[PDB]
């Protein structure tokens, strides 16, 4: 309407700023990587864990800088949580996802429980200022914001309440449907390198003058459309850039020196937004190891 995307998202994140720093005392706990699900559904229930706007850190066993342990948990239980198979979610024609109507038949009646668990970790999400590709049918967005759409409907007050107790529907009520999907997986806009080149932070030796970043950016300069997507996915594990930019991707971007060793693969750390790049000096090098690196991620 009146006021455009842009500028209430500028309000949206001000907001949780001020409440981020009215509450400072964190949260402190343990979750095995193959039991992910089932562990963070006990250790974050509200019984255990009220507050979820309070700073949580995560000790993954798998039998990294804290708020990138942190993120990977959240994003890898997110993916698990709202997984078809989980029996929470499942998907339209196209993979749009919304509440299972047999999730009772299928999970019995703690069902609204785990909706009211999801919510929570969505809501996190978005206060914690992480994209995550949760593509979500609009009428499950809508429902949230306020006919055979009321089979689910004490699937949509639990997962709203749970949304609430992070960030407040009010705040939320600023905003579209489709703007909704914008905050959770970012705009459906081309890759802007201008823009990432902008606000790309540079380790462990490089800068932006560096022989190494000169020839990647030539190198990604040439990529399609598709392969800047690509490429976006495989560093921060999000294929869109966030609304406002790479200016508001926490953490930036980031270029890292590899070794010198000229066999070892361009790897990622998504939680931090991280490419760990090798010394390459010539463009044919670092473009098929690069495009390599990418296409094993697949």
């Amino acid at each position: 309407a009146a006021v455009p995307f842009e500028e209430r998202v500028k309000i949206f994140q001000r907001l949780i700023y001020a409440d981020k720093q009215e509450v400072q005392d964190g949260i402190n706990v343990t979750i095995r990587r193959n039991y992910i699900y089932e562990d963070a559904y006990d250790k974050l229930s509200p019984e255990n864990e009220p507050d979820l706007k309070k700073r949580i850190r995560v000790h993954l066993l798998n039998a990294i800088d804290g708020g990138g342990i942190f993120r990977e948990f959240l994003n890898e239980l997110l993916k698990s949580g709202f997984n078809p198979n989980q029996g929470f979610f499942k998907t339209t024609n196209e993979g749009l996802l919304y509440p299972n109507p047999a999730a009772q038949m299928l999970v019995g009646d703690s069902f609204a429980r785990h909706y009211y668990f999801l919510g929570r970790m969505l809501g996190k999400a978005l206060y914690e200022n992480m994209l995550v590709e949760l593509p979500f049918a609009g009428f499950f967005l809508s429902k949230l914001l306020g006919r055979l759409n009321r089979q689910i409907r004490q699937h949509c007050l639990a997962f709203r309440q749970g949304l609430a107790n992070v960030v407040s529907l009010e705040w939320l009520r600023m905003f579209d449907q489709q703007e909704i999907q914008v905050l959770i997986s970012g705009a459906q806009v081309p890759i802007s390198l201008e823009d990432l080149k902008s606000f790309t932070n540079y380790s462990g030796g490089y800068s932006a003058d560096h022989p190494v970043i000169k020839v990647f950016w030539r190198v990604v300069e040439g990529f399609t459309d598709e392969e800047k997507r690509k490429l976006l996915k495989f560093v921060t594990s999000c294929s869109r850039p966030p609304l406002l930019g790479f200016k508001e991707l926490y953490p930036a971007f980031c270029i890292h020196n590899g070794g010198s060793d000229l066999e070892r693969l361009p790897t990622a750390s998504t939680c931090m937004n991280l490419l760990k790049l090798p010394e390459f000096y010539d463009e044919t090098l670092l473009r098929s190891k690069l495009l390599y690196a990418i296409e094993c991620a697949a």
